[PDB]
């Protein structure tokens, strides 16, 4: 038993939001942060570019989650300097903010960027850490037991968005 | 030129709103930044004690800022252990964020927290990280140019809140 609570289209309309809220924002560097995150850092980087004409650099930061769940980073590529930039991390589902902690820590240790800013195609609450998205695709209320898979085609063959229970 | 925001009486009744959420939202370890938010912690220990009439840990990171404010951390004195613990780091003003974000990293490096959770007196805005507060004594919008500075009687002989200007 599963709820599919974004297609693919559904998926698409949010990142072209998240896309035109970021040029809003900021008249940057995208980072993704997971496997799925650094897709969507790809897609919104595109979307960007067919927006306002100009190329978006995407870096990507490797983390892996342990069960206070501890992500390990093992490494980051980021193709250009980020001092005094703005960075965007990118995320799919941004529950305990655990992992983008850590994504903010790497990134300092790269470089001195001017901000960073988050931005994820779904937030399902539950944060364990201070953290807030500044772009969300969609809020999915959850409860703890429930999960939320994002599934995109670079990965799972398919584009959707579906909550589970426990 | 300077405005009170904030008088002795008005920081009061945040504090005492502050310490009822808390003891609302989690039925904990209380962990300053900075000079001021040291001392709030060890005002907000006192009031959740006589509401709830039990005793509250308080503990303390020791941070400088430096100009991206690269803050510092000289050391840290916790007594007692957070690990499997719900911690919440409490600031005085919630600026840039850059503060809170080497306080919950001394944290996780010295224990494994449940959770961290960010208690401010203020907050002005202007983040450079993707950090929220979940309890705020006031919200106050200011400019990139203003200045906002807590004065309390540890410290400053005087209880008080008050915006300056460039
Ligand atoms: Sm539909
Ligand atoms: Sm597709
Ligand atoms: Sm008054
Ligand atoms: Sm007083």
């Amino acid at each position: 038993q599963k709820a599919v609570i974004l297609d693919e289209q559904a998926i698409r309309r949010a990142l072209t939001r998240i896309a035109h809220e970021m040029i809003e924002r900021n008249k940057c560097i995208l980072v993704g942060i997971k496997t799925r995150g650094i897709y969507l850092a790809k897609r919104l980087a595109e979307r960007i570019e067919q927006i306002e004409g100009n190329p978006v650099t995407v870096g990507e930061i490797d983390i892996t989650l342990y069960r206070n769940d501890e992500p390990l980073v093992k490494g980051a590529d980021i193709p250009v300097d980020i001092t005094d930039q703005k960075v965007i991390l990118v995320d799919d589902v941004l529950y305990t903010g655990r992992t983008v902690r850590a994504g903010m820590d790497a990134l300092v240790d790269v470089g001195r960027p001017s901000s960073i800013q988050l931005a994820v195609l779904v937030d399902r609450g539950h944060r364990e850490l201070p953290i807030r998205a500044d772009y969300i695709g969609k809020n999915i209320p959850t409860s703890k037991s429930e999960k939320v898979m994002v599934q995109l085609d670079e990965v799972d063959q398919n584009d959707l968005v579906a909550i589970y229970e426990n």
